[PDB]
């Protein structure tokens, strides 16, 4: 008997979505497949309306199936990987996949990250692991997991702890499993949000501008993320509208433009002073996606920074 | 005899049995002894300022500084914060027209610290600058017993002693026992063979740097555009792709003058032209390898020359 | 009340081995430090004696202290880490920790290193993850942890499945533990052992001569490691000795002279049909400890494939 | 009108509506239509053997092959398997006298696979070869999307796709929708510029390798020594140490005219000359950045021209 695999698409065909077991056919040698497109949007337009239609799709059909693999663009891919991994209640494998070449181009990537992708979703060791990210035969965790370039098919790394386990001819030899709490151990409950808090990045570097940050705090956002220089430091006059967004009501969380290592709390900056948050490890857009959730519970700095320090 | 190098700084000393005195650069220089060994040093303090407030008038001060003292030194070692460094190292990468080496250096550890990285850094920065074979290569950083070009360098840790690394192309050498085996020269244009003259400037062109991500705003890109800034930066997804409303707001800025670049958050590869993006129809540019703050350092200097998109982008593919 | 930590010095000191407190007068902030000389040789001189007489004093000493730090040559480090993380049966922390600088150059690495690995060793959390290496701000599991580099400082990294904790202002957030069985969950007990199996290593390349491989057999070597090009594959010559080593007496490891990725089992080669064993991502050295150790127990290379699949 | 490109085959076809023939080169460019729109290519099997029996021969007849049909075709894709392309990537680089691109190519995938790279790889090296720009920077290998300099380029992983790098001093260029941003060449000294002629040679002097390890065996370096061996290359243990009882046999074996090169088992770094090691008082040579199988190249290459450990030493540190 072999498992049966959802695969959710969200867009244009990886190998239409009902066609996948036809377009690899070696897909029937490991799973019984069936295809849902949920959505159809380019990944470089992603958003919370997406990331909600997601989590709501997997929680209920979790019963239905044996696993799930969702069809992504490459460009946010690691930010919808986050989101799922904090808000998906479902224990069975969440396998994200997509091609950093196109279908129709020679030596597409596309048809084996789907196989191996489905691999991952029917592997029994695949469960209990958070979600899951299969691009170019490794199984990445859905928090560390970023893209490193702009073209290469090897781009997806999880740059900070590393790769889960590599797959080989079908096969997982897992070695690693991530130690911060994902899926069923969050609080994140978004079963009845239609919306999430308003949070916004913005951009540290020489003579930065105070304006994108003063836009999103005239704007009233719920949050800002400071793409910070180094250990997560503030261009003088970013830090200052930042100072005064977090005593008036804006989670402010430092992240850092630098690609890898964490931002951490009061090294830099003295966080407890200004109201601010550290996100560790968490790069920009990923520290975006749990400053949103953190905010769906609360607006305390110091319980923002708790949550920022176990998922 | 020894070379004569200037160490210029900027900020805090990278390193530190003497009196400290109320000049940074003057204890830096007694902190490190050796350097006696292979230079006659002579440090002056340029300006004292964390490198997360780097700013245009100490890349306009450094330049102009470095220009019209080059017949004084056999080279120049800047002495900056790590944050910005790259940002630093490209300007005056395009605008230092001096053929002696200019080396910047840093510390990713206090000086105080246990095992501070500081000290052996300067030493290795003042062996490059002294290195005859380090000449006509562009400006330089030195970080972590390695050559770096000024172009292509960049951090790649929040605290790692080792971030910095030419993640494109690589680096141009390694120092061994004070003796560098060079391998390798940036091709692209760089100090006496670009056309930007900063001599006479006073201030820098206007350019601001917005990210794209899931569900983006575009009330960065709208700020921007209403204080007519000269110049965006994108700091795009995947191959320098943008969030539709960010698009938007880029797409009609662009068509009012606003000159618009397409760099990305990808941390390695090219931006590259009507590729992800037409950007014959929008008049964007493609940032190539430059990284969104090494885009707004070319954009600032290519606005001095022109607000031509094609241009722009002619300038994107030669420094 | 602080941890008592002992450090078992190797070779020379890195910061004699009762003077590290004032040579390093932080560590008294952090523990309570005892220093014994266990043997002082070159790291590029280490061997099966030095090896045996550490497990054996580790495992004699481990009601006596809080934890161990060893202070050990970086060109042999990786191999030592491994073997001790096979036969050690202490379940407090053992760190292992050397300098790619000498102690009197500029910005010597040893004092920061020597402090982090007794931050290391003196962690609750530190406890069950292995024998660990501790170099450049970074915590690294005994298996995986390998030299990239011949002078950077730092130059240590898991380059498979990547570092267990970044350790920042005297804190580990520890987020990955090795799923491969060590220490107390290994079989191999050299509490009786004076002498270890013969294993050596022969390198492959473009017209390799088979005389190292022949020097090997005719010395009746119990076990040969190839570093085989690519997926382990043997240069013709090397793998007609091999063949033949296999069939009389000599245990078999298909390794690889690529510094990352597995030697995967009967994929480039039959080993069924050779009776050889694939090493996974065991590097020559390392695929070396572990053979020795398998040999110690059996010598039918299904039970030693086993044993290169679980640990 | 297109450049004219010939690929020399050594093995199995990388890539592959057409009626399959005994010939494979001729099935592999009917499995890549698309070259057609780049190149006229034209395909010699030169040999037909695994990648893990690369040897002296084959890689004597390529040269002389590249270096007699020069003047027939504009440039020269060779394909070969992955697990030794580095090692003969290099020897052509020292060897080829010819100034027309010279460029390898392989695949990690079965051309059967599902996304099999070859396809994609061979099109982008036709491409590299078909590159005016490509000319005078030494024999080139191009794998995943990048062009690799034959001397620095190595395999870092057992399956990936995006294995071969410059891990030393990075890539040469990047390929884009078939145009390459070249930003690098190798300072090193290479093809017309080397010493090395191969077009009489029947044979290359004997040179093996030796690993180190704890508790090293002395016997593979012996066996060597006794076999009369020109010369051995040591993978050391960081820095090119010795095990004591493997220094011991290559210490007498140079005394007594054996050529011992000290390279490392470590997969980044040179190999620096009397630094861990008195070289001067052993007769040893230090590798560099060359790995064991790269020294080892250069070494029996120097064994044509010297058995002297000096000269030796200065052609491991001009090529």
């Amino acid at each position: 008997h072999l498992p049966n695999i959802t695969i959710l698409a969200t867009g244009g065909t990886i190998a239409g979505v009902e066609n996948l077991v036809n377009a690899v056919p070696q897909l029937k040698d490991i799973a019984n497949v069936k295809g849902e497109q949920v959505v159809n949007i380019g990944s470089q337009d992603m958003n919370d309306n997406v990331w909600l239609t997601l989590a709501k799709k997997i929680n209920t059909d979790c019963d239905k199936t044996d696993g799930f693999v969702i069809t992504h663009g490459t460009t946010t891919m690691e930010e919808t990987a986050y989101f799922l991994d904090l808000t998906v209640k479902c224990d069975k494998p969440v396998v994200m996949v997509g091609a950093m070449r196109p279908s129709t181009s020679m030596s597409a990537d596309g048809p084996f990250n789907l196989y191996n992708a489905v691999v991952t979703a029917a592997d029994k060791a695949s469960a209990n692991r958070g979600v899951l990210v299969v691009m170019n035969d490794t199984v990445l965790d859905g928090r560390d997991v970023t893209t490193t370039n702009t073209t290469d098919v090897a781009t997806f790394k999880s740059v900070n702890y590393g790769p889960l386990g590599y797959i080989h001819n079908g096969k997982i030899d897992y070695q690693r499993t991530p130690a911060r709490k994902h899926t069923s151990d969050t609080p994140f409950d978004v079963s009845k949000l239609n919306e999430l808090p308003k949070v916004g990045i913005v951009y540290n570097y020489a003579n930065a501008s105070d304006l994108p940050a003063k836009a999103l705090v005239d704007a009233g956002y719920d949050g800002i993320v400071s793409a910070g220089v180094g250990n997560g430091n503030l261009y003088k006059s970013v830090f200052d509208t930042l100072a005064t967004a977090a005593k008036t009501g804006t989670a402010v969380v430092r992240s850092s433009r630098v690609p890898t290592g964490a931002t951490t709390q009061d090294a830099e900056v003295d966080d407890a002073k200004y109201g601010f948050v550290a996100s560790g490890t968490l790069n920009p857009q990923k520290a975006r996606v749990l400053l949103q959730l953190a905010l769906t519970q609360t607006k305390d700095p110091q319980q923002i920074q708790q949550i920022f320090n176990q998922y």
